[PDB]
């Protein structure tokens, strides 16, 4: 495979193989107790090894379904029901929210006594986030579960169990990124006395092994950044190359995706610079020229651009033409049209923002946001990821992406929202209206708290839609759908509060890229 301990690794190569095999045997063990089998799969996934046993995990889930599994314990234990529900759906299996109806009273509410078992509550909570539109029971399940977890103290349950709850409350499993979940779960798993030493070692090894790939990737990308040295010449621009790669890892963590990673990290870096040129540095007349230049994509015309924009455009022009050349050489297809198109759209979105600002405009939430998620660069990032993740491009798919299909628009919605939500307070208090939350206030004539709650709910409804795209009725390949969704995941993991906001970030970036995980004891 493209991720085996032979294609990547190479004696450690031998230690990995032995451990990996042992785990496979465990997932495939047909004499295993279903509940134990599911908790195994759960650990393997949280620990970050799920991709390596993708096939095995399905095999297991299939035998579980084909035999009905514990179709009787779906009335006996909430924990099992929730875990099985979450895992089955996670893997495309069909499951009904009615599998929980047997946990509600006459009035139609989850029994109170359930709160006693803090484990089953966490499992239900986690399962609620994989809901679709219409599944009210799951919506109620989350409201019910959070009400209990909120109160839980370290004393009531214990240091270990409490960390689990605070972790879930911070960000649900379904929404956190694979790597971020991995670093946390490993540290948490290595502390357990009953921790599987074989699995623990594989997790550690595999994590550091992949992490090395990242460093090698960020290494070449940095080579590029330096030669381009766009930040050093543009005294106003900010450098965010490392921040960009970290972002990229969220979107495409699988090692085999170095391409997609470098492609997103480069794009995000450029989005950063060009973003500033539009809302802080350039004048409308200049932005107007830049926008026009991107649309024409003519190098023999970069002379109509002011010095600094000329330097910026050329760097962009080449980087893109370079990506196009790669595809041509590897796919025998000319994808330049689509790529340059994505940029024309983003710049026009950026220009729309610049104009609204200069003209003191106050567009309705609907209009502002409709432009905001496009100016987030999310859809552009995905369009680029598409060509880097799928080996066989289909005319039909690219056309849909070009028209901003829900597969990339939806996750972009969240991206923009999580962002504006972070800057909401500051920008609002600073008298600014250039913020989704602010528009929602003015448009609905409501307080900040109310506006914020609505943004949150809007996000929840978006997730439900995304979950449907992933479950079924999709034109795109599941892989890309998960990549698209990853952008939403990364947005949730990137815009937070914390310790210090800037502190939790520095830590994560170091835990995800720089520093490896402490060796196995
Ligand atoms: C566009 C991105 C992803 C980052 C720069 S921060 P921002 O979203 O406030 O910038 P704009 O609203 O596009 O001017
Ligand atoms: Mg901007
Ligand atoms: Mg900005
Ligand atoms: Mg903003």
């Amino acid at each position: 495979n493209s991720w085996d301990y032979d294609f990547l690794l190479s004696v450690y190569k031998d230690k990995a193989k032995k451990l990996e095999a042992e785990v496979r045997r465990e997932i495939n063990n047909e004499k295993a107790e279903f509940l134990t089998l599911l908790e195994l799969i759960d650990n393997v996934q949280r620990l970050g090894l799920g991709y390596r046993f993708e096939s095995d995990i399905r095999r297991a889930l299939d035998r579980f379904v084909s035999s009905g599994g514990f179709d009787g314990v779906t009335k006996t234990s909430l924990h099992a029901t929730a875990l099985s529900f979450r895992l089955l759906r996670q893997h495309g299996f069909e499951v009904s929210q009615e599998a929980f109806s047997g946990f509600k009273d006459q009035n139609g509410n989850f029994l109170e006594n359930l709160k006693e078992d803090t484990k089953a509550i966490l499992s239900l909570y986690e399962a609620s986030f994989l809901a679709l539109e219409g599944e009210n029971i799951l919506d109620e399940a989350r409201v019910f579960a959070i009400s209990h977890l909120k109160e839980l103290s370290e004393e009531k349950i214990g240091k270990e169990l409490a960390e689990q709850v605070n972790h879930a409350l911070e960000l649900p499993l379904h929404r956190r990124t694979q790597r971020l979940e991995a670093v946390w779960s490993i540290e948490a798993y290595r502390k357990k006395e009953d921790a599987n030493q074989v699995l623990l070692e594989l997790a550690i090894l595999d994590y550091n092994m992949i992490q090395s790939v990242y460093q090698r990737d960020l290494r070449e990308t940095s080579r590029w950044w330096r030669r381009v040295g766009l930040a050093t010449k543009l005294h106003f621009a900010r450098d965010r190359l490392i921040e960009s790669f970290y972002w990229a890892v969220g979107v495409a963590f699988e090692p085999q995706y170095s391409d997609c990673r470098n492609s997103v990290a480069k794009m995000f870096s450029f989005v950063t610079i060009i973003d500033d040129i539009y809302d802080v540095y350039g004048t409308l007349d200049e932005l107007e020229l830049f926008t026009d230049a991107v649309e024409r994509w003519d190098v023999n015309a970069i002379n109509d651009l002011p010095d600094y924009m000329k330097l910026c455009f050329l760097a962009l022009y080449n980087t893109i033409n370079e990506i196009a050349y790669d595809n041509l050489k590897d796919k025998g297809e000319n994808i330049l049209p689509y790529l340059t198109k994505a940029w024309a759209d983003l710049c026009n979105a950026f220009l729309q923002e610049a104009k609204w600002l200069y003209n003191k405009s106050t567009p309705t939430f609907d209009d502002y946001f409709g432009n905001a998620w496009k100016s987030s660069s999310g859809p552009l990032q995905l369009i680029f990821a598409y060509f880097a993740v799928v080996q066989n491009i289909k005319k039909e798919e690219i056309e849909n992406l070009q028209k901003y299909h829900d597969i990339i628009s939806r996750p972009s919605h969240i991206f923009r929202l999580c962002n504006d939500l972070a800057s909401a307070s500051a920008e609002i208090a600073r008298g600014e209206t250039a913020n989704s939350v602010s528009c929602y206030m003015r448009t609905k004539g409501i307080s900040e708290e109310l506006a914020t709650e609505s943004v949150m709910n809007l996000i929840d409804e978006t997730w439900k839609k995304m979950n449907k795209e992933k479950l079924g009725g999709s034109l795109f390949a599941k892989p890309f759908v998960e990549t698209a969704i990853n952008l939403a995941r990364q947005s949730h993991c990137t815009y937070h509060n914390g310790t210090s906001p800037d502190e939790l970030t520095r830590k994560r970036v170091l835990s995800v890229i720089t520093e490896p995980i402490l060796p196995f004891e």
